[PDB]
């Protein structure tokens, strides 16, 4: 596999696959500022996967690593806000985080892997 454009329709799967597990709703649009008043005292850089499916589409993502970076994002967030390493969202939130990295791990491998080979 050195199709160096592969990631792009891999990563567009992976976000329809979280779009349908249960534990990406509380991430699937930019947090809610009204009834979290505090959120961006807390959060510089809010993220969630509307976002980051909007960029990929945009052509704005140059890499899969920059997507997995914004992924990140949204689980560190979410550790960041949370009260309680008890909390349901949280919990959501690691759960939906080993799904993507488990998902992801080969998204990134081939992407090098393919740009390794170009250089060859
Ligand atoms: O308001 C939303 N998301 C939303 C927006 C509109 C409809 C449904 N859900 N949050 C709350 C903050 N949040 C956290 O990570 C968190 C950790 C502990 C408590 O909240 C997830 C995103």
């Amino acid at each position: 596999s050195y199709d160096i454009q592969a990631w792009k329709k891999q990563c567009e799967e992976l976000l329809n696959l979280i779009f349908q597990c249960e534990d990406s709703e509380p991430f699937r649009q930019p947090v809610d500022l009204l009834e979290y008043p505090d959120y961006r005292d807390i959060i510089d850089t809010p993220m969630d996967f509307a976002t980051v499916r909007e960029t990929l589409e945009a052509g704005n993502y140059e890499s899969p690593m920059e997507l997995c970076k914004d992924v990140r994002l949204i689980f560190s967030n979410s550790k960041a806000y949370t009260p309680s390493k008890r909390s349901r969202i949280y919990s959501m939130s690691l759960r939906l985080s080993a799904f993507f990295e488990e998902h992801i791990s080969s998204v990134l491998s081939d992407y090098k892997s393919a740009l390794r080979f170009h250089k060859r």
